[PDB]
């Protein structure tokens, strides 16, 4: 067989607690060379200690084939230990039939392996639920809604900053430009939000900060009082819970704008400066040679976010900034009560940091929610201590490409595939799926404005493992190219408003929050079935929810279903280009 | 290529911080699969931001292959950037000449890599220091000696245990036996380790507790009376470190004995008792079937180190345990000024424990040693923020098995060479290497009384990137099975001390302090030059040292060198089997 393509790392998401008598293991075998996995698990010190003649390697344990990235194979078991200490060994044999023994001291004939010495083993030594890695649950039932709170709904005309604009959906804002959104607007749609369906609120930066989209943060403690005040936020967090929507806040902790007054008083007092050691100065004064680009310069003498001057990044490392930070971050939400954070460029920011961050938060809430905003593989941060999931922007960013850029069902099951695999199986169900963003190009934009073919997308993201979002106006069809094009006034106009697509939008959430939501224990399936043909498969012990997607050139004929539960065809068989349908049927 | 034989796990020892503006780099492959590799890398944010035509990817640097472990190769390369911010993918060319860039997101022919996008390259996305590993400078420098303190010298007969036994080092221990060894013993003694050269005392454990071994322990907070008390001990560390010699203590954390007051309390009161959390009791009342074997029982309703009922496991998850264990580490170091701890069933303890033990040592000392006592692989533990190192048992174990049960020589560099690519560069050279202990039989014995073998074996060690350390006794070739067979009283009759030997190791020892050590920043290389012979060398920019093993059936012919350090036979030239010869040589 193919040795060099057959790993296991221990302690890892391919061994972990799950419970305080259970754990998950898996393999890593390359792609159909290996024909089958078993597990020779038990307790270490059984082999030695205790007078019976069985031993617990006599006994393999089947390991399941679960997926495959076009590379790689992945095998997964889980195995219960009442002593919760486990040594354990693969079993693997190719398609020649060759068997062999690996172990943590590598590849071994069965007659040639030391099975008797619990060193001989790879280790789970004792099972701990305290480095354990938890997913809140009420995060299983959610669908987010994210508002850009400058662009959401002017609810207070005595707020607006100077210069603002009318209110017209139809524009293409400018970088710099003011619409007058607020916390009251958002105050005076949450009925908008209930009756499509969404259970969560993520907001972009609310605090006080001199632009539009408040990422250069002046002052952490105070609402921008262009957006409202305390009193006002506390009200939107109360009327929000009283829906049952919860509300996630955005952290904007690797770096502060220049307007904040520790940023001033290090250009006033230079290195004397009490908050000297809060940024990352190589050379004092800190100074820059300013371009024609508001955001770049090429020389700044101190760490930036990208090369943008107006945001000095701030060191994390610093006792007096951690302690700055988690008394922030502990502010909202004992005061305010929210429910989730999202951390900002968090990829940036030490795991020290995390850690001490991720403690402060459960202290508070045990239940709470804590979301990186990563755009690469996240491993480091997922391990149970740090973050609970992160944006989830490689696999959207997959089923985009598959969408939009024909290429093969195959490549787009591989990728999902790798994805899942990364992780360990619970933090894949609270990653966060979003198809755009403030910071992208809207979804009717890269549809080019082919409405099945975004329901399509926002379909086949819904069926997906992780919570979907909703940016907002997506519901109406909203369009718009990169930032800051995709951050248009919301349409509050009906005439402007595709209400096909908000009833659509209102079903699927349903089907997402009523049916696949409440599967227990379920899990995925991805199979190509032809060109571009894919069927989507989530599955419990008694309810299949079954999705085909047609995405070829031709038609594409399935049978009937008992009980369909969205499609876009008007026939119950037929699948024409960019349709498909979903059904459900009791597992026999 | 072999594409499933290909990997890079990011933020791991494949990716890691050396300093603050500069990462070590390495790629796995399958072994001879890829001819060659080099890496693309730069600021993620270059790519975008800056105005100039060049870009990162247009200046490959190329990778070394570093090591290959018979299954795998291993490429290295160090990585310097002034933004302190690293995308980078890897270029990948196999035996026929197919090159692929490999990066986060899978395998690409170099036409369609989207090398403009920073989210399609690996990331190390701000080099934080305070997440890295390091190592203690002085560990570089050391060679440590192990006490048994019970079996080493018996200072004073007024502390020993009743029925203690007359000293005689060619008894046969029983489990029970006392020989009255304690702390005044070693102070005498302090001598015979100068002279031999050690600069490290590792004591196995010292505080109050029934056995002779002291692994159940009673009293964390006083020295065990038959040994001594707190001013000897004080005495004793003061006079090692006057001596130049650093004191290693071991911390039985994993467990607590049976005669314990808080496990007393537990059997008085049962859940009503304060320490009842401090365990892990299933059902109360505590209790156990007794056995003939003392260390055995099938049914205790209490989890133990392994099944033993007097040994139950402490519940280091509960704050009040944590606490109390934090409060002893730091009492024995603050009030005593030990250097290192070594952590006994370091693996069975939660991860959490380990950090905020981590933290606690380092406050106090920043260059403080912990050593884990781990038989597995320990990459979770060796990441910068647990231990420095651990026991280097599997390492030893190969060298062993090589010099005694006539393995390949390419098998036993195929397990070294997988051994260091399992951990930091730096990390390597803090593992701490011993061929025997009281846990295991003597190399005397294991060598089955060839001196000449055990010559080698102990050389070879010497050799090794790892710190080393001589177990009591071996420098006058004490034999033993198995503990307690291990554990004889201390040879000091010099009709019974093997006085070649002795001045064998003081001669060993010195090639390791004053050579060997003393290279910068070295290189090791392994090189198969014959059926069981070995070429080791390690060489910096000036200096190379050279060890060539001969361990066939047939002599081995070498240049003589100019300037031997060490040989076994009187040959200049021949090298008969078992025989190895020492060398230094200027590099050209
Ligand atoms: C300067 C920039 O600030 C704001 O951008 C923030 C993003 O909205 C956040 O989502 C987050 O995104 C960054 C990722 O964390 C990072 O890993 C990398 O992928 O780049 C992302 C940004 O592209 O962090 C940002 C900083 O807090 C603001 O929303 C954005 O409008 C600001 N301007 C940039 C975007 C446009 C329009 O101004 C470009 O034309 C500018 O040159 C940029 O300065
Ligand atoms: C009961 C046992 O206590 C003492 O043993 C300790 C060892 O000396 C330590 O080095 C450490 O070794 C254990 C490893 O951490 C663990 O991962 C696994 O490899 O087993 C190792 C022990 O084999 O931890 C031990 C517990 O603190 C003491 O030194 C030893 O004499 C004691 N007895 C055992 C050894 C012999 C002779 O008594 C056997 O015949 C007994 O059945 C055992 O009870
Ligand atoms: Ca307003
Ligand atoms: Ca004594």
């Amino acid at each position: 067989g193919n040795l060099a393509g057959i790993m296991h790392r221990p302690d890892s998401e391919m061994a972990y607690v799950v419970n305080e008598q259970t754990v998950n293991i898996r393999l890593r075998t390359a792609k159909d060379d290996i024909v089958s996995v078993e597990l020779l698990a038990g307790d270490p010190y059984s082999l030695r200690s205790l007078p019976t003649d069985e031993k617990f390697y006599q006994v393999p344990k089947q390991m399941t084939k679960i997926m495959s990235d076009g590379i790689s194979d992945f095998w997964q078991v889980t195995v219960t230990e009442p002593k919760r200490r486990l040594a354990y060994a693969f079993l693997v044999t190719d398609m020649l039939g060759i068997q062999k023994i690996y172990s943590d001291k590598g590849f071994f004939k069965v007659a040639d392996a030391d099975l008797m010495d619990m060193n001989f083993y790879f280790r789970m030594p004792f099972f701990q639920t305290i480095d354990q890695y938890n997913a809140p649950e009420w995060v299983t039932d959610t669908v987010w809604y994210q508002i850009f709170p400058e662009r959401f709904a002017n609810g207070d005309v005595s707020n607006d900053p100077v210069g603002t604009k009318p209110w017209d959906s139809t524009d293409h804002p400018g970088r710099e430009d003011f619409y007058g959104g607020d916390l009251q607007g958002i105050l005076d749609h949450l009925d908008h939000l209930q009756e499509l369906g969404i259970s969560g609120i993520y907001l972009n930066p609310i605090f006080q900060a001199p632009s539009n989209h408040k990422y250069d943060t002046q002052d952490y403690m105070t609402v921008d009082p262009h957006f409202g005040d305390a009193k006002l936020f506390k009200q939107l967090v109360q009327a929000a819970h009283e829906r049952g929507i919860r509300v996630m806040l955005d952290a904007v902790f690797n770096h502060i704008g220049d307007k904040s007054v520790q940023w001033q008083d290090v250009l006033k007092n230079e290195q004397a400066s009490p908050y000297a050691d809060w940024f990352h100065i190589h050379q004092f004064p800190a100074t820059y040679t300013p371009t024609d680009n508001f955001e770049f310069a090429a020389d700044a003498t101190y760490d930036t976010f990208d090369y943008t001057p107006h945001m000095p990044k701030l060191n994390t490392s610093n006792p007096e900034v951690v302690d700055y930070l988690l008394n922030i971050a502990t502010y909202w939400v004992k005061e305010f009560d929210i429910d989730a954070w999202r951390l900002d460029v968090a990829n940036e920011i030490d795991h020290h940091f995390w850690r001490k961050f991720h403690d402060a938060m459960m202290a508070l809430k045990p239940d709470f929610y804590i979301l990186g905003q990563i755009w690469h593989t996240s491993q480091s941060w997922l391990v149970g201590d740090e973050f609970t999931a992160v944006m989830n922007y490689s696999y959207t960013g997959a089923i985009l490409q598959y969408f939009l850029e024909n290429e093969s069902a195959d490549a787009l099951v591989q990728k999902m595939s790798h994805q899942l695999m990364l992780y360990r199986d619970a933090t894949n169900r609270m990653m966060f799926n979003t198809v755009d963003s403030h910071d992208t190009p809207r979804l009717m934009t890269l549809a080019h404005e082919d409405k099945q073919l975004a329901k399509s997308i926002l379909t086949f993201t819904f069926m997906q493992p992780g919570v979907p979002s909703i940016y907002y106006g997506t519901e109406y069809g909203m369009t718009g190219e990169n930032d800051p094009d995709d951050r248009k006034p919301m349409v509050w106009q009906p005439e402007l408003q595709d209400h096909d697509l908000y009833d659509f939008m209102q079903k699927l959430v349903q089907v997402r929050r009523q049916v696949i939501a409440k599967l227990s224990d379920d899990k995925i399936i991805f199979d190509v079935i032809g060109e571009r043909q894919i069927r989507l498969t989530r599955e419990d012990n008694q309810t299949r929810i079954v999705g085909v997607f047609n995405n070829g050139t031709t038609d594409l004929t399935v049978a009937q279903p008992t009980s369909i539960l969205l499609k876009t065809n008007q026939s119950e068989t037929q699948l024409a280009p960019n349709d498909f349908m979903i059904w459900t049927e009791p597992v026999r």
